[PDB]
């Protein structure tokens, strides 16, 4: 069956992923907070459920445990406007299948929801390494204060510990 | 005990990892390819154990399943220069309990191969999302003509897709 359950706070954001999985034949079912996503996994199977992080006032990682207990047989994806490598190994320790950055489009979400779809991600990324291009000094200077500790350095530089690496590579 | 296992194909950055783990009171031995970590990972047991990725000619990633098999009870963290959410998803799947970008020091090392470090670090992550600074014109352009997908656009730009969403933040 073809059951998905968008949980994200953001309605106008929920309402048109919902539209765009209508066109492809999914029933869809939104919930803005984490009442709703408990009422709705309680009351309905799904065979997909994507998860926002922020929610609201809400933690959508928090939810992933609860909705793997109940939905034992759908994929779970976190998709999100808040991304790190972090949360990323939080929510997959949580249960979650994979997890996706936003923007992403519909064909992506589906993708991304599908068996081994983390597995051939993971090689993607091996194959294609990032690098990125005086900001040199101040960071080298941030990266000295932290005694070379990338993570405390991120924070500080208020930036992804991803981007600060790539920037930094040869 | 107090036996670390350091699984890296540079021997430079290994010794040096080493050394001030062995300052520390750890007693370590080095892999600097597959082969050797796999027969040190079958011939001794380790509390903690470290894992470089990009493993020469050999895949880390690969390794973390067989080392979970051999060392049930070994903490295992990957640690690398090229970090990505990708293989964060697929090294926790495989088993590994946390995952770091270089560069890291020692303390941050040791900080998260502890119980509990990956729940502290997702909530410290949500806790400080990042934003970073005619380059905008570029990338709203290359994400248009990849259907509003950050993934793709990621790599047809060679940068992270964490950065990305870091410069599209509002
Ligand atoms: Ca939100
Ligand atoms: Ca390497």
């Amino acid at each position: 069956d073809k059951n998905f359950l968008v949980i994200d706070d953001n309605e106008v954001f929920a309402g048109t992923l919902a539209r765009g999985l209508e066109r492809r034949g999914y029933a869809v079912r939104q919930a803005h907070n984490k009442d709703e996503a408990l009422k709705l996994a309680g009351a309905e199977k799904f065979e997909f459920i994507t998860v926002d992080l922020h929610l609201g006032n809400d933690s959508g990682l928090s939810l992933i445990a609860p909705l793997c207990d109940l939905q034992p047989d759908a994929r779970i994806l976190v998709l999100t406007g808040y991304a790190s490598i972090a949360t990323a190994v939080q929510a997959v320790k949580d249960g979650a299948d994979n997890y996706l950055a936003k923007p992403a489009n519909v064909e992506s979400i589906l993708a991304a929801l599908q068996t081994n779809a983390s597995e051939v991600q993971a090689e993607e990324a091996l194959e294609n390494p990032v690098v990125l291009s005086l900001e040199w000094e101040h960071i080298q200077r941030v990266l000295a204060e932290n005694n070379n500790n990338i993570s405390a350095t991120a924070r500080a530089l208020n930036m992804h510990r991803r981007t600060l690496q790539r920037k930094l590579a040869k």
